[PDB]
């Protein structure tokens, strides 16, 4: 299931568990690899599979997602090949006030409308997405990234997650 990626492209980011690289085989994609030791007692393979599967479940449910295409490995590290979102902003940086959305009007309008649509679907379906977070693309579109699970349950916590991010766009559009 895990397909070898002999050569990695330029590094574009790093989080609490994953290093992310340009895919050399496809410029539209990136290679997202779990760094050794970050997943503790759960095999990283199981995290990668759950990331891919949950992404496909959410796509099937109509959510906007960073699409994921395959399980990959490189030098014994495992992960997921995904769409590359150029100049992406991490939602956690925005809600943490570590970074700021651009002032652009159309940009914040896309953030607002996309957050509305995500909340709308969460509320209607009544599903909960574990570790819900997003990438915001260069036009302001909001894409679910690194979802760990989705289950039918109270959507209130997930909605609060989206509302966190939307509030920054909402505040910009009022000013
Ligand atoms: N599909 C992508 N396209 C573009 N940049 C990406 C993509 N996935 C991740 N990145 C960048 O790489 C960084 C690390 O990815 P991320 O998936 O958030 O790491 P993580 O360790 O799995 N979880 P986290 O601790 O929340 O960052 C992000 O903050 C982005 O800057």
């Amino acid at each position: 299931a895990f397909h070898d990626v002999p050569s990695l492209g330029q590094k574009v980011g790093a989080g609490s568990q994953k290093d992310v690289f340009h895919s050399r085989q496809d410029p539209r994609q990136c290679i997202c690899l779990f760094r050794p030791g970050t997943t503790g007692s759960i095999p990283a393979e199981q995290y990668a599979q759950k990331e891919l599967e949950t992404t496909k479940q959410l796509k099937n449910l109509g959510f906007p997602v960073v699409d994921a295409h395959a399980l990959v490995k490189h030098q014994g590290s495992v992960g997921v090949a995904k769409d590359f979102i150029h100049n992406a902003l991490d939602s956690e940086d925005i809600v943490n006030n570590k970074k700021s959305l651009p002032d652009n009007l159309k940009f914040n309008k896309n953030v607002l409308e996309d957050c509305n649509a995500i909340i709308r679907r969460l509320k209607n379906l009544e599903v909960h997405i574990e570790d819900l977070q997003f990438l915001v693309d260069h036009n302001g579109h909001v894409l679910i990234n690194d979802p760990r699970d989705v289950v039918r349950s109270s959507p209130d916590k997930s909605i609060s997650k989206v509302n966190e991010l939307r509030s920054h766009a909402l505040n910009n559009l009022l000013d």
